[PDB]
């Protein structure tokens, strides 16, 4: 047979593109390994005509290649490569409408704690420190959110389809965040074993469970002792752009103005749906592409977002 070639772009960041040849006779994956086109695996598929010119992601297999990966993805995971295009193929699909002046993503595929927590991060400080990250997030600002929602399901080591904990996607976004500067100071008081002053440093200083009001833990919470009597736990200090409250669902009460944003969470455990609530002028409830408006909100909320930058107590 006649041997036939084409002019092809292999890359691992979508940023250095390395000009490669390939044999039309072979398949993809027998010349460069595992290969994907727009997140599609084309490692068993034989290449094309419309094909010439265009970007493929190949697995890093020389060194150029495993240096250029973990400085955008800050991973040397084998299968993270896979799992973020495997995951891209479908969340390229999903439609991510402008819905409140915010990006959101259209229910599909159990996508509402990614649509929430998406909402959520454009609403607060992070500096993302694997430029992957940076670079999608900046673009799902925009609208094309597909890299970004694909990155997080990778970096969560999540599938399309699988219904997600927004709280445990949100400290594992935090994992791959500059928040070292952050710092909390909590002091316990029990009357028979005295006080503890706790110092907390990078994700540790930003997310509480167990209270929702970000009011009643700086005025301080009930919790039990090693004598067994209950002892008070307060906030000393919060050094951070923002602090995560979080509780399992029950019925809460936002009033307009006191919060940043919130999930709230309707269903049993693992198999609920989410929506977001964000505070403006009044209170905007996201779900999904869908938009309600109330100047109150009475639901099961979960999660409760407040934005921060110094607090000392006036406490003793
Ligand atoms: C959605 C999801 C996905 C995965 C996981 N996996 C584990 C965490 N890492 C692995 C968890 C959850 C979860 O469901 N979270 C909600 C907020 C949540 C987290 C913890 C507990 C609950 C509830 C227990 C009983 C409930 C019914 N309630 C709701 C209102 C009144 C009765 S909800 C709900
Ligand atoms: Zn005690």
């Amino acid at each position: 047979s006649e041997v036939r070639t084409i002019k092809v772009f292999t890359t691992v960041d979508n940023i250095n593109l390395h000009t490669q040849v390939v044999d039309m006779s072979m398949t993809y994956g027998q010349q460069f390994g595992p290969t994907y086109l727009d997140g599609a695996d084309v490692t068993k598929i034989k290449p094309h005509n419309s094909h010439e010119g265009k970007t493929f992601y190949v697995l890093p297999n020389d060194d150029t290649l495993r240096v250029e990966a973990f400085e955008y993805y800050h991973t040397t995971d084998p299968s993270f490569l896979g799992r973020y295009m495997s995951a891209l193929n479908h969340t390229k699909k999903w439609k991510y409408p402008q819905v409140n002046g915010l990006t959101s993503i259209k229910w599909a595929d159990n996508n509402c704690y990614l649509a929430t927590a998406l909402l959520t991060l454009q609403q607060i400080e992070l500096k993302f420190n694997p430029p992957a990250l940076q670079d999608a997030y900046y673009r799902a600002r925009a609208g094309e959110a597909a890299n970004f929602c694909a990155l997080i399901l990778a970096y969560c080591n999540k599938t399309v389809g699988e219904l997600g904990d927004v709280r445990e996607t949100m400290s594992y976004l935090f994992q791959h965040a500059n928040l070292d500067s952050c710092k909390r100071v909590l002091n316990v008081v029990c009357k028979t074993c005295g006080q503890q002053q706790t110092t907390l440093k990078g994700v540790e200083a930003v997310m509480y469970m167990g209270t929702l009001s970000y009011e009643q833990f700086k005025k301080g919470v009930q919790i039990p002792c090693t004598c067994g009597k209950q002892a008070t736990k307060y906030l000393v200090q919060q050094e951070s752009p923002f602090v995560m409250m979080s509780a399992p669902p029950a019925q809460y009460e936002l009033k307009h103005g006191t919060f940043t944003c919130a999930s709230e969470y309707t269903g049993n455990y693992q198999c609920g749906h989410y929506k977001h609530i964000t505070s403006k002028e009044t209170l905007y409830c996201i779900d999904g592409a869908l938009l309600t408006k109330s100047s109150e909100y009475k639901g099961p909320i979960t999660d409760v977002f407040y934005k921060e930058n110094s607090y000392t107590t006036t406490i003793k």
